């Protein structure tokens, strides 16, 4: 699924992101935008072989069970595949995870390059909430 902006900022609000561990909703909104493009089924290779997942690209290394990451954790318990639904709830709570590992939304690549320190708040400007 690709969701539109305001779509996946009521998601992501839905499932209690919104300013989850400070972030506020826009942040998850610009990390999903620039690693998935809104695109629930995105899966991009790490040089490393461990695969990117979903709406927020979680990393086989870590987060997902993937079966082809070895020496992967899968510290959200959860098969990769999981993060590539249509329903974000996997993602979100594994994301929920990540960004509670310590260095926050930094754990995205994409976030710390693109979101951080920007004007957020434009991810969610508009939207319904």
């Amino acid at each position: 699924k690709v969701f539109g902006r305001c779509e996946l900022a009521a998601a992501m609000k839905r499932h209690g992101l919104d300013n989850y561990r400070g972030y506020s909703l826009g942040n998850w909104v610009c990390a999903a935008k620039f690693e998935s493009n809104f695109n629930t089924q995105a899966t991009n290779r790490n040089t490393d072989g461990s695969t990117d997942y979903g709406i927020l690209q979680i990393n086989s290394r870590w987060w997902c069970n993937d079966g082809r990451t070895p020496g992967s954790r899968n510290l959200c318990n959860i098969p990769c595949s999981a993060l590539l639904s249509s329903d974000i709830t996997a993602s979100v709570n594994c994301a929920k995870k990540i960004v509670s590992d310590g260095n926050g939304m930094n754990a995205w690549v994409a976030w710390r390059n693109r979101c951080k320190g920007t004007d957020v708040q434009a991810w969610i400007r508009g939207c319904r909430l």
